[PDB]
């Protein structure tokens, strides 16, 4: 009553809960998504320069984005999109991904308007649609048929989401590479996604914040190059998973002008300028990698390389203490199955009603020293019952810390 | 009908237009609402310690805000408000001003939902109301009764005022000091809306981000520190007119759990966090500034002292050459009576219903060289017939600004 209704179920966080546990305990945190070492020096430098140069940079900078940066977000993403991209009609420089998201969402949906949502979900898809008055409408990636799993074999039953889909559809947010799950879109899927689209008269949210994060020579694709797409599409990047400098929260939409206009309209009523300096690191950092793309001393070559590595680290570590790792093709993420320990362990403390995952993270963070994540927080609730078995794993992380995982582990194992 | 409705008539921006036409002449630019010369050395640099320092000041910071900024806010406001704040129940960091304003009118105002706005008003509260689907209501600062004219004499009726309000109200937009008009609320005046909003049970979102920016020792005063008043008082801020960085983007709002805990949930749905260096910066510049509170050497004190003179220097020039100034007791700006130039020049070039001012400012680019700000832009459109007359100026620049003003006036004043 004080309150706005749009509030109504959207003001719990299960995420709190589990850092208030985690700060309590000594742990080696594997839940937090995000590197816990330096961004590459061009980028730190990129920043320096930017709150250390022409001081006007401390002033406001243009509504819709700093040029230089829409400038370099226009060139480097349109060649990447093979598309014709206006800095000033066609890109929003946002407060990172999470503001990108947001802005799409108070543009497009609308009281009865419903949203498709892939499971598993970045969670803040679901609230922002009720937010927003949309009803969310979710979809199950379900995995098919070794004892390791793979990201990639987790399927979009075409008929399941052709049946989704309704006059009132406004949306459908299709994140790849997908976090929680790691999975890469194939092109063969994007575009059973594109065609359903282009079919019922949809727009496509695509979250690919985590575009540069590929393995295994999987390639990223975006649906927003298919065919006919770019007049439906609304792409969201995130400088931070870029420059893995996710403190920079700064984000952008790429998408076709008569979208974007609403897009705008929200911004230029909700946040109006995005700080100017960030978006200066951001522009120069762009430049940067470029300039040298693909090329093996560019980050986006050396990065994913680098935590491919981790991964794979990662993997082996889990893989051997009874955790059952499903091989991501990309993102920040890795998700274990932990049916083993349901069946070996059943009745875990917890309230009635509490996914199991929940109740095992909440254990292995007292018992075992490590923080993961219950991915039944990226399910509709109906849901979190059947998806109950799995955690996600961030394996983003510093050699000392995959050290301190193994210790863990390895104690953790005579046992 | 691809759009939410949430954004009927909010689309357009008549700021535009003229930054277009400003652009396209050669201009004194005192349209802009920021510095032209550079932020005090110790908040630059302090930014420069973020974006230095300890590496994983680049990654994500807590949600409601980067704790040695939330301490820091709550230890010195707390103070100044003389009032207990809990940095973690009362303080939400924000992207600038813009962006608490805007999560305070998503949290509160609901269809149906009456807001009180006073004209002239910063422009986004009319807006922000109507996306949410509220209903501005609009009441009239009024010039009471020598050449020159005074800020603080322009009167907010008790009995209009009183009038205002119906059991729909839920919030009343106080701004002060104002901008545009530069008035600084009195004691007496915080008084009048605090007791009518003590009666009818109604939040006053107070937007205080001129607070340091006061003259001739008028004393800025918090709503939220009258009695009973932090109970239903929502206190914006923001660094950018704290330190001379509007570009740096970082507001807060200070406030009582039982409200900020929905302002919280807007925001971990909206931008969840807040980018980690800016607060930092800030949060070290607070420190700098609380340290020296008072000193002579203190920037609350040498700043306002500085833009004071630029403050006289800007209202002597302008009132020769006809326009007539209204003396600011406090904000970035002063508007100025236009009238003597509708006598003697009715009909300038623009669309039919077209207010005057906006018609005159067209004009005094093109032919004069000097930017200036249609106040009609600040009313209610019903109300801009009335309050076609007055422009508004920004005095927070730099000598060889004022200079060129000068030459601009002098060049014109022949004539
Ligand atoms: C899938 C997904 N999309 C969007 C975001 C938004 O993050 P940010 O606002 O920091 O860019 C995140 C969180 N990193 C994410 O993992
Ligand atoms: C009265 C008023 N309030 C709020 C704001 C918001 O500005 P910002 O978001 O940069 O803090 C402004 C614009 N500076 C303003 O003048």
């Amino acid at each position: 009553q004080l309150q706005a209704r749009r509030l109504d179920g959207i003001d719990y966080n299960p995420w709190v809960e589990f850092v208030k546990l985690a700060s309590e305990h000594d742990v080696v945190n594997l839940g937090q998504g995000f590197p816990d070492f330096p961004p590459p020096d061009f980028a730190v430098e990129a920043f320096q320069h930017a709150v250390s140069g022409d001081f006007m940079l401390n002033q406001y900078t243009k509504t819709f984005g700093y040029p230089p940066l829409t400038k370099i977000l226009a060139s480097f993403f349109g060649e990447l999109l093979g598309q014709e991209i206006d800095p000033l009609r066609n890109v929003l420089v946002t407060v990172g991904g999470y503001g990108a998201l947001f802005t799409a969402f108070q543009a497009l949906v609308d009281e009865g308007d419903e949203v498709i949502i892939i499971e598993p979900f970045f969670d803040c898809y679901e609230p922002m649609t009720m937010m927003a008055g949309g009803r969310p409408v979710f979809v199950s990636l379900k995995p098919g048929p070794g004892e390791l799993g793979s990201s990639s074999n987790w399927q979009l039953d075409p008929m399941e989401l052709a049946g989704k889909f309704t006059s009132r559809t406004k949306a459908l947010v299709l994140n790849t590479p997908n976090n929680p799950l790691g999975k890469v879109f194939s092109r063969e899927e994007l575009e059973l996604v594109a065609s359903l689209c282009q079919q019922h008269d949809v727009v496509c949210i695509t979250d690919e914040v985590y575009q540069w994060m590929v393995y295994d020579g999987h390639q990223h694709i975006s649906i927003a190059s298919l065919p006919g797409m770019w007049e439906r599409t609304l792409t969201i990047g995130s400088a931070g998973k870029t420059f893995s400098a996710t403190g920079w929260k700064v984000g952008w939409v790429l998408g076709p002008d008569h979208i974007m206009k609403h897009l705008r309209t929200v911004h230029q009523n909700s946040v109006f300028h995005c700080p100017t300096q960030s978006q200066a690191a951001v522009a120069e950092s762009f430049e940067r990698e470029q300039l040298l793309f693909r090329q093996p001393s560019s980050y986006f070559v050396q990065f994913p390389q680098a935590m491919q590595r981790c991964r794979d680290h990662m993997i082996r570590s889990l893989q051997s203490v009874g955790l059952k790792p499903l091989i991501p093709q990309g993102s920040y993420f890795l998700i274990t199955d932990i049916s083993d320990f349901k069946r070996k362990m059943p009745d875990l403390p917890g309230a009635v009603d509490e996914p199991y995952d929940r109740r095992f993270v909440k254990w292995m963070i007292k018992n075992k020293g490590l923080v993961a994540i219950p991915v039944s927080i990226f399910y509709s609730v109906p849901h979190q019952k059947h998806f109950d078995h799995y955690i996600r794993f961030c394996f983003v992380k510093d050699e000392a810390t995959l050290q301190a995982m193994d210790e863990k582990l390895r104690k953790w194992k005579v046992e």
